[PDB]
Formats: C-alpha cells, structure tokens, sequence
C-alpha cells in the first residue's frame, strides 16, 4: 500500500499547484473588479518581485512605513482605520489558512505554512491604533528565511476572504511593500489620492 500511498501524495502535490495557480488567477481579478486595474497590476508587480528575493529589516520597513503612516494620516482619521479595522474583523479563519497555503505555493514559499490568523489580529490592532511594530515583528517571524513570498501569500490572503476596500488595500499593499520593496509606495499613494 505504500506504492499507492507515493502516488497520491505525488497526484496531490500537483493538484495543490494547480489550485494555487487558479487562486492567483481569480485574486488578480477580482482585486481588478473590486479596486481597479492599477491595483491589480500593482498586486502583480509585488508579487513578481517577492519571488526569489528577501526581505528588508523591521527598522527599514518601519522607516519606509511611517513615512507611508505620515502622508496617510494627513488627509484620512480614525474613523477610516476603524473602518478598516472593521472590515478585518470578518475574516473567515478556515478559508485564510487554506488561501495562504495555495498563495504560498504560487509565490515559490516552499515552507510549511501555518494558519496566522494571529498576525491579522494583530493587523486589526495596529490599524486602530496606528502602532505598527509588533504587527511588522510578527510578519517577519512568519517569513520563514526571510522570504517575501510568505508575506505577499499571507497579505493576498488575508485579502481574498474581505472587502477591506481601497484604503485597507493601500495599507496592507504599502506594509507589504515597506517589507519587499519601498518603490510601490508612491504607487500605493496614488491609490488612495495622496
């Protein structure tokens, strides 16, 4: 039986993959019908750019963060971010575990994934309170070698299973990217009209 037991494990590896690849297809586009085509190419440029690379220190990523945090709270208040705090308190725990997996597979994260719910509580806690350091500490432990590709996986998931809309998606794509890579910032900016 062991024979067979090989060649399901093998059949289910590559169905696993072929989820994934569905899953990012269908995020792509409804992140399109729900926020538009800059944000769906700006999805698809940030996670071109987490495969493969590493990500930057939490001191880096918190620099490029409050900046991010100094030209956001200029124009949107604390209604906005309980709002968005709101909007994260819906996520269906099962259904983030599962989609974070298959992201993880598509994004070249070859780690076992766990489920993180944790991590967007702690999310929930930091956009009501605008303290955003222990949130970036715990993403970064979830990046098993530093890896990108975990948290643009864990951020497409925590997406996927909400409507957070336009400035919960610029806040989770700008954290995303103060991790990965400072330049989508501006275009994040550009999102939220600021």
């Amino acid at each position: 039986n062991q024979k067979i037991a090989e060649e399901k494990r093998k059949r289910d590896e590559i169905n696993m993959v072929k989820d994934a690849i569905k899953l990012t297809s269908d995020f792509y586009r409804t992140i399109y019908d729900e926020f538009g085509k800059q944000a769906s190419e700006l999805a698809k440029e940030l996670a071109s750019v987490s495969q493969g690379k590493q990500i930057k220190s939490v001191d880096d990523a918190l620099n490029a963060f409050d900046k991010f945090r100094n030209n956001l709270n200029k124009k949107y208040n604390i209604q906005d971010r309980m709002a968005i705090s709101k909007a994260l308190e819906a996520i269906n725990q099962v259904h983030m575990a599962e989609n974070f997996k298959l992201f993880s597979k598509a994004f070249g994260f070859t780690g076992k994934v766990i489920d993180r719910y944790d991590v967007a509580v702690e999310l929930q806690k930091a956009v009501k309170t605008d303290n955003w350091r222990p949130f970036f500490v715990k993403l970064e432990s979830l990046a098993a070698g530093r890896a990108a590709s975990a948290v643009t996986a864990w951020a497409f998931s925590v997406m996927l299973g909400t409507p957070v809309g336009i400035l919960g998606f610029a806040i989770i794509m700008a954290a995303v990217s103060a991790l990965v890579n400072d330049k989508f910032i501006e275009q994040v900016n550009k999102l939220i009209g600021i």
